[PDB]
């Protein structure tokens, strides 16, 4: 039988501040249900240690969505509200099966668009350099579809072992730290000033697969939204 993520202590803080969306943006489990042992093949505890997300199908997802703690409603914050917004994680990205091409593993999202996606990607060229099997950041600096709306950055080659991520947003600037090294230092997010519906997500969101049957799989060793106000 599948073991529930809430059966150990590691992920209780974040489960108290999230809801699960699966297999689309539809609610699959409230915070209370996650703390109460919600479990399925899409979301279970692997190796007694990892919060494992699994999803197949183009644009489908199995993702935690940040919520107000202790049974609260949807959170929304702004990049320019003056507070530091921080997410941390430690992620094992296994070798992905054939047909999986890109998996988004953390996001900053608003009602209508992703400000930031961190994704694993099988193969891509960036700025005239071909990269394989790597982690990338995609930042939106507009809502359009042309390449001037995006800032895309190679963060790191995928490792077999856990990779740690920290995302900080403060005063309309984004910092991304990977394995303790600042890789994205003060990216401008001021396009989004005034949008007060932003929130963190994490999990697996499957992008442009070549088979809708192929299951993406991501293992989290740690995940938290870090509150700088301690309220």
């Amino acid at each position: 039988f599948l073991t529930a993520v809430s059966s150990i202590d590691t992920f209780l803080p974040v489960l108290n501040e999230a809801k699960l969306q699966w297999p689309t943006s539809a609610l699959a489990a409230s915070s209370e249900e996650l703390l109460g042992g919600y479990v399925g093949s899409q979301f279970y505890l692997q190796d007694g240690k990892y919060m494992q997300f699994q999803i197949a199908g183009s644009s489908n997802r199995c993702e935690l969505r940040q919520m107000i703690p202790d049974g609260g409603s949807e959170i929304g914050w702004a990049v320019d509200d003056g507070t530091t917004h921080t997410a941390t994680s430690s992620i094992v990205v296994p070798e992905q099966v054939d047909g999986v091409e890109e998996v988004t593993i953390m996001q900053i999202h608003s009602g209508e668009a992703p400000q930031l996606r961190i994704s694993w990607i099988r193969s891509k060229s960036l700025d005239g350099v071909a990269y394989e099997d790597f982690i990338m950041s995609t930042v939106r600096i507009g809502t359009g579809d042309s390449s001037d709306n995006f800032v895309k950055t190679h963060l790191a080659d995928r490792t077999a072992g856990a990779m740690s991520f920290q995302i900080d947003v403060k005063d309309s600037k984004l910092t991304i730290t990977v394995n303790g090294n600042v890789v994205v230092n003060g990216q401008d997010l001021s396009f989004w000033d005034g949008t007060d519906s932003c929130y963190f997500k994490a999990g697996a969101y499957n992008n442009n697969p070549t088979s809708e049957s192929a299951t993406a799989r991501i293992k989290f060793a740690a995940l938290a939204w870090v509150d700088h106000h301690h309220h």
